[PDB]
């Protein structure tokens, strides 16, 4: 038993992390087969930060303007191209530590592990969610750009996030590994701000199911709710709408615990109305929204 | 910026995990140089576990009774000894992935990363503190026994924990890598309970410093205090006594923020007495006590391994 924010073992990702330098700018790159992936803003100077013309700055670069270092080894760049906001440096060596991997773009509510890196050296691993507003609440200092987010279901590393920037509210924005930003963000230092964030309702319900599996029943009630009445209440607390897809996804946890999805919704409505009255659920005094139904089943 | 419960990168330890089977029991082993370390209770049947004589149960066994699998490779066990509650299985082959490592015994209040494993396969990594009552609040299922806890200092992995059992309340108990239990526990199926736990004061103060560094500042106040005054409130709220050693260890964080420890203790004095007045600190409604001063400095300064 027990229930923790658990990350994937980071070793398969550790063996892919390198340091990329261009001019006076150093950040992290991801070395898979014979390609190093990094944020394209590595090629920006101090004036290029507001309105970088990336096609223009990249055509002015030669393979030898990029210093790529895998621990102590210098890797030789032999090609470079841009895909959206990601730079792809071709190198003369395939990474012998390349794992089975794929690139996947995730939806809001999805969780993943982040391997925070500085100078191509891993610092730490933690769990994140893609917030409904397409940001992540990370822990990222200067030098962390090019750090990645991943899942490892079944020996295959699914890359879903590369870190590009910190927004003024202290939250983080980045791309999939095809270089397309999550949300409306751009790799320019023009004024940008995240939308008002919301709570990931389906994940809160999954975590209440976790709590019941782990033996805590205090917050259940004898009530039920319609899906529509639930959404009308939950949205007044800045909760995301719960769709029939969400209700379908919780079916297995419903079945394991014998609590119907809309009975659990009634429990959530009451918890939003009452708070916890000094109690905790799975060590938390807040309603936790960064565990998915799939994470709850994996850990339980 | 931002602040997260962050494990060490687990790759150096993933390379050490193996599967150990003795009769019907499968669990995890740690493969370092030419030895596999696992809990000695792997040798016990259900019947044995009620009142085991490990001396006797062990002499009865032989190398061929232990199956060690490093992925899809069989290791040859050529020797077996016991050190306290840990079984040492000598194998014919040195782990070519053995990192630079020490065995270390940690103090209550100190944190470490757990690599949760099943059938010798790494499954997940999370950060824990050794509670004052010598339990950890882990996440462990059947087959997690032999999972290890570790810290990394530069290139050197310090192994501090091996998982042995779950207590009735859902908390976890284990040994250092020399087989000495953390806390007043024994490796037999009998009646055992975690002592009443306390809050790790110096870690809460460390976390309040992390909050300030991230611009959560509401709980600050004009007041200050003393050890004796603060300690008398701590004891009342089931908080560990704060010592002069703790104050000196927070010194860096007191510096970098301009809140001196007893200044911050005055903030914490007020939070225990009055609550959080319906606010949060770094997205928690609780006073978080599983971050050490070192954890806060390392995370808020980008230390790398
Ligand atoms: C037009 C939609 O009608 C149905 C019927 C049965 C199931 C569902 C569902 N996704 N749970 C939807
Ligand atoms: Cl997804
Ligand atoms: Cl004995
Ligand atoms: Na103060």
């Amino acid at each position: 038993s027990g229930f923790r924010k658990m990350a994937f073992p980071s070793g398969k990702v550790e063996g892919c992390m390198v340091q990329v330098t261009c001019g006076t700018t150093t950040l992290n790159g991801l070395w898979l087969d014979d390609v190093v992936y990094c944020p394209r803003h590595v090629i920006c100077t101090s004036e290029d930060m507001l309105n970088p013309n990336y096609e223009d700055l990249l055509i002015r670069k030669s393979n030898h303007n990029f210093l790529v270092q895998a621990g102590n080894v210098q890797l030789r760049v032999i090609g470079h191209s841009m895909q959206n906001c990601v730079l792809k440096l071709k190198v003369d060596t395939a990474n012998p530590k390349t794992p089975k991997y794929k690139f996947v773009r995730i939806q809001p509510g999805q969780t993943f592990s982040v391997l925070a890196c500085y100078n191509g050296s891993p610092s730490g691993v933690y769990q994140c969610a893609m917030r409904p507003n397409f940001t992540i609440k990370g822990s990222f200092l200067n030098g962390s750009c090019g750090s990645v987010g991943f899942n490892i279901d079944y020996d295959c590393v699914s890359f879903c996030y590369m870190h590009h920037m910190e927004l003024p509210t202290g939250v983080h924005a980045g791309t999939d590994l095809e270089g397309n930003f999550y949300g409306p963000f751009v790799d320019r230092q023009t004024a940008q701000a995240a939308g008002t964030d919301t709570t990931i309702t389906v994940n809160v319900l999954a975590w209440l199911y976790a709590a019941v599996i782990n033996g805590d029943r205090w917050f259940l009630n004898r009530f039920t709710t319609t899906l529509n009445d639930f959404n009308l209440v939950a949205m007044k607390y800045n909760y995301e709408p719960l769709t029939q897809d969400h209700v379908d996804i919780l079916g297995p946890l419903s079945a394991q615990t014998g609590i119907a999805v809309l009975d659990m919704c009634a429990s959530l409505k009451e918890l939003l109305q009452n708070g916890m009255n000094g109690r905790t659920i799975l060590g938390s005094a807040l309603l936790e929204d960064e565990f998915t139904p799939f994470d709850v089943v994996r850990q339980c």
